[PDB]
């Protein structure tokens, strides 16, 4: 399908993979950025279903969701168990979603909210 970068600057919102909760497209390199005002911190909560194609022995060899908080890597995620809720201590988050050439997985969706410092 697509995948231009997306930018979210409201105090809360939803972010999901393309066509959620139907299969996300292959060969994606998607960048989602959240930028809110200094003195707010971002909290991320994934919803169910969460389904990124995985592998029984290799960590995330096929498709990957990577999360950055002000440039620092705070996790790479795949599989069927959603990540735990993330308190990022940051006003700047980036999610990078990479997908390979095949598979039918339902993808991911999160809600972010902001905490007042
Ligand atoms: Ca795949
Ligand atoms: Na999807």
């Amino acid at each position: 399908a697509e995948c231009s970068s997306e930018l979210y600057t409201e105090a809360s919102g939803y972010i999901s993979s393309l066509e959620y909760p139907r299969s996300y497209p292959p060969d994606l390199r998607c960048n989602y950025s959240i930028r809110v005002e200094r003195g707010l911190t971002l909290h991320l909560k994934f919803l169910e279903p969460f389904d990124i194609e995985d592998h029984p022995e290799v960590p995330c060899p096929y498709d990957q969701l990577q999360i950055y908080a002000n440039g620092k890597n705070i996790g790479e995620f795949c599989g069927k168990q959603r990540p735990p809720d993330l308190d990022t201590s940051s006003n700047a988050v980036d999610l990078l979603f990479f997908t390979d050439e095949s598979g039918d997985s339902r993808g991911w969706k999160l809600r972010y909210t902001t905490e007042i410092i």
